[PDB]
DNA sequence: ATGCGTATCT
DNA sequence: TAGATACGCA
């Protein structure tokens, strides 16, 4: 129930699977599958890889 | 029906 | 600042 941390962990397999797929195919749902992480949600991935995006920019 | 991207909210 | 929610539109 409280939200998602995003531990240095969780942020480093998330990077690894970002980096693992290309731009093109990193997009949440993908992302999320191959984190295999359970419980974590496509909307978990997706506020997340906002952030991610803005942060690269 | 599904899910990505942007804006917005807490 | 980080993470959640809303929603337009592919």
């Amino acid at each position: 129930r409280p939200r998602l941390v995003w531990t240095p962990q969780l942020h480093k397999r998330f990077v690894d699977v970002v980096a693992h797929l290309g731009i093109k195919n990193a997009v949440p749902k993908t992302i999320m599958q191959l984190m295999n992480v359970e419980g974590l949600t496509r909307e978990n991935v997706a506020s997340h890889l906002q952030k991610y995006r803005l942060y690269l920019k």
